[PDB]
């Protein structure tokens, strides 16, 4: 691919199909074409031989077709492309995923398996490759680039030097390096990071970034190193700045509140610049079920009053140019017949979807079997015996200890405070919540590491997840050692996942037996389960939007971010590069 | 080694540094208004460049850190311009003298199909194309001249390229793909010869450029389904709309000046420049290269005629870069090659400074550095025929009175009948219409002159002889009477190729073309003057009735791969009847 499209046989036979002197394998008819090059909606019908579009021509002018798919009252588009995302974040396998979003119009995704990668390494990324080999969803693989996100600070499943990075880049299946989020390292020229981005160029394959906070000059260096995109937009000014920086924009949907501002900013610019594409980054099982994938970003951008001709453009043709795939992202003679037909340019219901000329969805369900894949090597990713009440307390000598706190949810900062010491352990000091983080991949001593957050409300019980970007070790929160080993041990025995405990009971489990990240169950189940666990947890702690919400519990052991975070190692500050082994400062 | 030559680790390191603020730039560009090709804004920024990389684009005055400073005060800064299609050969000079002319103007990259040397010398001439460009300051990406000759079996040029040969050219790392494929009926029919040629193109994973002169609805479809993705021949504004809508990359051209007003109107009527639009010269006579001259002039005219400059330059740079797969070009962003032209204003796109890979090559209109000329040995002596005569231009015949038909009409073509009081053995040349006579002069066929009788040409008080004639460039002479025809023929024959006008028994002008008969070796000063003075001489033998009967038309009237009749080195030749008339006689 696109070698498949070049076969002499089909080439010949589509040409003559175009010419008039054969008939097409399919004709799509009676539709209004979203012409994404000119931004007109204009009537046209489409004839297709094999995986090639043979002709876009005058409506009704042709009726010679082995099958006829009909689009009157509706709108024809190329199938949407998703420039950055991760399947893991929805807690399902690639197959369920494909079923979900191929039915919605999305024919190509660009997937950084950075999560499976962290948990299993290349083996992780190998499986990604095998799992997507035959879906009706094109998946372009990207090499996980920072495993682990902060070497020396934390220990996940895996470690990726430039060698391995070079190796992954040699795969046909891989189109580039996934988001480099270790950006001090790229900018300040670290031997690992510079080594990997060298590999990216030596391969002449994409080099994609994460650029949260990078401004003015830091940015010119990220760019200067080789990295060429971003999705971490925060404001209109943020969008404008990095457009003007020359970056491919991966305009994402995971923060609904900034779409209006992105939208205002394109509409005031006047035109949508050809370097803007659409992505999902992370999308949870209930939003995937209710909202959708990629198509949701089309949908909302239009709801926030972007012209639909622009949303689609950026979801198809733009997305094409970037991947260097001249066969995708536009409906035109000689291109792939990756097509969606929409009931209108509001709700974007997919009345029809085709991949490579074969109709694979209709009405919103699949028409085709999705090869499963053997989830085995994905199981048993809990490699640690159950915990005690005592794995959550901090042994410490004195009568009274001075204690380094991890003040602030997200915007993290070093704090401190006195505390008492009964009996061998330190007493949780009023207004503190625990963070226990336990290495669970067997790469390391299974030793529980506690820390005290402040700024987290008060914990009436606990929440263990095993999804904790990016090392994903067993990560627990709570107001007390009891409720806490409840939640830990429920996650451990189902083999990974999440559990809310409280007042000596477990109140919800979303079991997640593959890697501690995804689940075999169908998307309805998983969504249902997720909803219920957010319910559960909403009830063990009163949140305070924005910031001290629930999505933060998945984000706190994320070593490469600025500031203290509790890791599987200690408390990590990635400026220094030091591991703070214990919270006790003295006495 | 482009663009691996950006990717070198020692350099990348260095640029990142400078960017950071830890090291100094090789060159700074300060004071300027950046013409932001992505956003489309004009906005103050100063630029820093290390080696060949743009390493920073940053807030004005923020840095003075540089080895050399390039002043952009009161001036606009634009990425170096790019020509998606042209033919050094129609400028009658050498790849050095052309790099001379357009590098002083802001053109940093051209895309040259050398099929004109391709027809006078086969591989041999492409080889030369390639030795000629090697150290130009101007980046020249060649294409496989795709159709020599342009209509196999109806004419005979100096070479014969088959699928075997194409495929050889497509491996040379100097070539980015297939030249204009003007053999259109050949593609759409699935002629084996054409057909294996487009194939050899797709299998190369490289551009496949067309010349879709005339194609519509279904016929277009088929040219594109075969895999041909781009085009310059556009004949109306409405043509433009449809080649637009059919998804072709547009190689918009500045050689059919009358149309530009139509093209501008269309694209103003759409509201935004589509991203498949780019900009090309196709062919530029050496007088317009000097007054104009080059791709800068395309920018210049469109904008003079109502294209926002922003689009004008969007198209000359970033669009072109995306067509070429070259994301190290066409954009002033950190991370990409520092090819930049600094324009005085955006009306008369005065090149105050031109930068090729890091290096400065021109200041106000003149070359800063030596252009290594190439050795012209292989192109010399290519008039393989003996002098003509009076006779050579006359037709024989049995009969006293005679029937006869004829290329009624200039540019696009038809037949007709009349008499020729055939006198003293020969036809006696009948009134209404100038004789054409074409003589194979490459040595691959007997050098028999083959005469025609064109029509509604004008009256011809003598002769034009030319050896630039597309595409076989044989010796073509349109002539009001035999003695002058010979006279002109013998003039350009002796000079080893060229052009010459002749009246009333005298030669009145002669533009010598010793190198391939196409291009001369003098400085372009003489060459354009010789060319004006030539235009001057001819419009004394005949009163052009423009347009349709311009001077340009003296070179097109042999070009077999277009419909209508056509005298050629073997007679009057239809593409359709796929046949070819021995003499133009009848009764």
């Amino acid at each position: 691919e696109p070698a498949d499209l070049n076969d002499d046989t089909l080439r010949a036979r589509a040409v003559a199909a175009a010419r008039g002197d054969q008939r097409f394998d399919v004709l799509i008819t009676g539709g209004t074409l979203v012409d994404v090059v000119t931004g007109e909606l204009r009537p046209a019908d489409i004839g297709i031989v094999g995986a090639l579009i043979a002709s876009v021509h005058e409506p009704a002018s042709r009726r010679d077709a082995a099958q006829v798919i009909d689009a009157g009252g509706a709108y024809v588009s190329p199938g949407l492309i998703d420039t950055h995302m991760h399947i893991e974040s929805s807690m399902i396998t690639p197959a369920a995923y494909a079923a979900a979003v191929v039915a919605r119009g999305v024919t190509t995704i660009v997937w950084d398996p950075h999560e499976f990668g962290n948990v299993h390494g290349v083996d992780g990324v190998r499986w990604a490759a095998k799992a997507i080999e035959n879906l009706p969803l094109r998946a372009i693989l990207l090499a996980p680039s920072c495993v682990p996100s902060a070497p020396g600070l934390e220990r996940g499943g895996a470690d990726f030097d430039a060698a391995i990075l070079a190796d992954l880049l040699s795969w046909p299946e891989i189109g580039g390096i996934a988001e480099i989020m270790n950006m001090r390292g790229v900018i300040e020229r670290d031997p690992r990071m510079s080594g990997i981005v060298q590999a990216g160029l030596a391969a002449e394959k994409l080099v994609c970034g994460h650029a949260r906070g990078l401004k003015n000059a830091d940015l010119n260096a990220f760019m200067a190193a080789g990295v060429s995109s971003d999705h971490e937009l925060v404001s209109g000014e943020d969008l404008m700045a990095k457009l003007r920086a020359g970056l491919t924009i991966e305009l994402r949907g995971s923060h609904d509140h900034l779409l209006p501002e992105f939208v205002a900013a394109l509409n005031t610019l006047g035109h949508l610049p050809q370097t803007v594409t659409l992505c999902t980054d992370d999308v949870f099982p209930d939003d995937l079920l209710q909202g959708g994938g990629l198509d949701d970003v089309v949908r909302r951008l239009v709801r926030y009053g972007l012209k639909p001709e622009w949303a689609l453009r950026a979801a198809t043709l733009n997305a094409a140019q970037r991947l260097g795939r001249s066969d995708l992202g536009l409906i035109a003679a000689g291109r792939r017949a990756d097509i969606v037909v929409f009931e209108d340019l509001n709700g974007f219901s997919a009345r029809h979807v085709l991949a490579s000329g074969r109709a694979v969805a209709e009405g919103g369900r699949m028409l085709v079997d999705i090869p499963t894949c053997d989830t085995t090597v994905l199981k048993g990713s809990m490699k640690l015996p159950l915990r005690m009440a005592n794995d959550f307390l901090v042994k410490s000598q004195g009568a009274k200890v001075r204690l380094a706190t991890i003040d602030r949810p997200r915007f993290t900062q070093w704090g401190e405070t006195e505390a008492d010491v009964k009996d061998g352990f330190v007493v949780p000091p009023e207004g503190a919540t625990m963070i226990s983080v336990t290495h669970r991949h067997g790469m390391a001593e299974p030793t529980t590491k506690t820390g005290f957050l402040t700024g987290w409300g008060r914990w009436n019980g606990a929440f263990a997840t095993t999804v904790s970007h990016d090392s994903h070790n067993l990560t627990v929160f709570g107001g007390n050692a009891g409720d806490m080993a409840l939640a830990a041990n429920a996650v451990i025995g189902t083999g990974g996942g999440m559990a809310v405990a409280s007042e000596g009971k477990v109140t919800a489990i979303l079991p997640l037996p593959l890697s501690g990240l995804v689940s075999d169950a169908p998307l309805e189940e998983v969504a249902r389960a997720f909803e219920d666990l957010r319910e559960a947890v909403g009830k063990v702690v009163e949140w305070q939007p924005p910031y001290l919400v629930f999505k933060a519990c998945f984000g706190a052991t994320l070593a490469c971010n600025i500031g203290p975070h509790q890791t599987d190692m200690g408390i990590a500050d990635v400026l220094t590069g030091k591991v703070m082994e214990s919270p006790v400062i003295e006495v």
